[PDB]
């Protein structure tokens, strides 16, 4: 919505509300935008959440640059008979509810796609 160029967003299409019957299934999803991001500029938090509403997670990145060019690639893919969005966080709330994500200090990396 507003120039905010923060270091954090959040996809809105990576799962379904009856899609998951295996138990781990986060790991893939995970993994998905570790290769996205990895690509771009990294990433140092990733949150598949699994109760919403519009398929939301939740990823964080060390630098506003890596932000902007993962989230300029997210947006505007076809998943599986989907749109993927992505939208970026208001930072001086976000660094509230992450009071410990702040200091994330570990790029992480893929397992297995």
């Amino acid at each position: 919505v507003q120039p905010l160029a923060t270091q954090c967003f959040q996809l809105s299409n990576m799962f379904n509300p009856q899609t998951e019957e295996e138990v781990g299934w986060d790991t893939e999803i995970k993994d998905d935008v570790i290769e996205e991001c990895n690509k771009h500029g990294g990433v140092i938090h990733i949150y598949v959440d699994k109760n919403s509403a519009q398929g939301n997670v939740y990823v964080k990145c060390p630098s506003i640059a890596a932000a902007i060019a993962a989230v300029n690639a997210l947006h505007g893919r076809w998943f599986a008979g989907k749109m993927i969005t992505a939208a970026y966080v208001p930072l001086p709330t976000y660094h509230n509810l992450f009071p410990d994500s702040m200091t994330a200090t570990q790029l992480l990396v893929p397992s297995r796609r």
